């Protein structure tokens, strides 16, 4: 399975991503399709050599509150010597629920520095729910893994080029830069504070929002406006500009094509 | 007794003086006059433990501004803070300015234009106001002093309630002389650009009622996480109740 070889990242990043997507798709095996995604889209590269990339999509059924889970590993060598490796798993949940989303993401171009994204992403206007602030942020210590990671020496906050992102991602967000020295100590942090943290804000998403009022009709379409407002530009604004660089175009168009087709955006 | 800020430096003064009186002039004819009861502009502890002065200007039914609110807060503690708020009339971000300090030499501000409605369902809200505006190269600028940190609050409410390029931050100066340096010279500056952008910001009305709900929603949460607990247990409950009567009449609640 060339996906969860994780191939250009080190071992505890790998195990990492294993070990999340193993209990992503163990903990839903009951609400999760086959994965449907063609052979050159599952894996794809860069004509020239220099890009390479895999893609795991699994729907949820019909009944099933999730609309779908997502993994991901890009590599891509740039020119200027350093090569980017990105990893990321993110769940998605529909309006037949209003529980948060799941976003865990690790973003490297230097061998000791290093962005984490790990957060649950909100799906209704937190200052018009305080209810729904308290029961899935605060009366859940999510914050308590912001805190304790940033109290590390080597951890700083980071803060996204894009208002956008900045503005979806939920109060207690760990959005992280990571360096120092040695790339021992990296591993070190990967080891024993990030990847428990990451285990952990997973099993509140499973515990939590995916498992389960009932979702009423004007709440419904809220939750759907809201939630196609929010992937239809964050593609946009990360994919067609990013992958017909990174991959060139005739691939960025196969896949970009699957990842809308996913995510519901025409 | 407002417009003296007795506790805070002079610098402090200064800023919110100039602040104020900008506000002030600017919106001179859109402001109904001030209409607290004295023991509510100015109020005290029974002894000397803390003062406080309030200056509240509604606007009237046909402005855009549902009101203007100004205060200065001293305990055993230093806040002074200056908040613009809109009314249904218009979509527009809301102004706030606050200066918080236990030390003196370090020191937290927030400076922002809250948001009034949603930022994903609205990314075209979004650009309007915030990318087109350039309001982040002000916190952005800010951060870049060896002095400056973010500062994260640990209300998760307030968090929610600050637009993204919200400069919130700690300053924390190795001698006083040099934050009023950092003082006089980034943050008043930043500061009077960030409320002009609020000022020369120059259309219906079930746009309008999830604005109500959400300011008010917005409104009433920000009061119990202050002067519900806060108040009672720093002027003695019997003060506090009449100027949580006069706030949450102005806020609406
Ligand atoms: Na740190
Ligand atoms: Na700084």
């Amino acid at each position: 399975r060339k996906f969860m070889e994780f191939p250009y990242v080190s071992p505890t990043r790998k195990q990492l991503m294993v070990d999340l997507m193993s209990t992503v798709e163990n903990r839903l095996q009951s609400q999760l399709l086959p994965c449907n995604l063609p052979p050159d889209v599952r894996n794809f590269n860069n004509p020239n050599g220099s890009a390479e990339a895999s893609l795991h999509i699994r729907s949820g059924d019909k009944s099933s509150p999730i609309d779908f889970v997502i993994g991901s590993w890009i590599h891509c060598k740039i020119p200027t010597g350093v090569s980017l490796n990105i990893t990321s798993i993110s769940g998605f949940l529909n309006s037949s629920t209003k529980a948060p989303n799941f976003v865990v993401e690790l973003i490297q171009s230097s061998s000791k520095s290093l962005v984490l994204i790990l957060d649950l992403p909100h799906r209704k206007d937190l200052v018009l729910n305080p209810d729904y602030l308290k029961e899935y942020y605060q009366d859940t210590a999510l914050d308590s893994h912001r805190q304790s990671l940033l109290k590390l020496p080597e951890v700083n906050p980071y803060v996204s080029p894009s208002l956008f992102v900045r503005s979806a991602f939920s109060p207690t967000a760990s959005m992280l830069k990571i360096d120092a020295e040695e790339e021992d100590k990296l591993e070190e942090i990967l080891r024993d504070h990030v990847s428990p943290a990451a285990k952990e804000v997973l099993e509140v998403w499973l515990e939590r929002c995916v498992k389960e009022i009932v979702v009423g009709e004007e709440e419904r379409m809220e939750l759907e406006r809201r939630d196609k407002s929010f992937r239809r530009k964050s593609i946009e604004d990360d994919l067609d500009l990013q992958f017909p660089r990174m991959f060139g175009e005739e691939v960025s168009s196969r896949v970009v094509h699957a990842i809308k087709e996913a995510f519901g955006v025409l």
